[PDB]
């Protein structure tokens, strides 16, 4: 369960990383319009 | 107790990211207009 709640943390930045990544390329859309 | 609250502090800090890169693109939308 260590390992569990570790891959669970791991799991969440690498989403957080994308997430803030499809903003961008989005705000960078939005402000190609 | 201890696991809860650790993984209180992760659900924490993936929605506070989720709210700050919401906002960002917010304000690109506001400045767009």
């Amino acid at each position: 369960m260590q390992q569990q709640q570790k891959e669970a943390e791991l799991l969440q930045k690498e989403e957080a990383n994308i997430r803030d990544n499809q903003t961008k390329i989005i705000i960078a859309q939005i402000q190609s319009e």
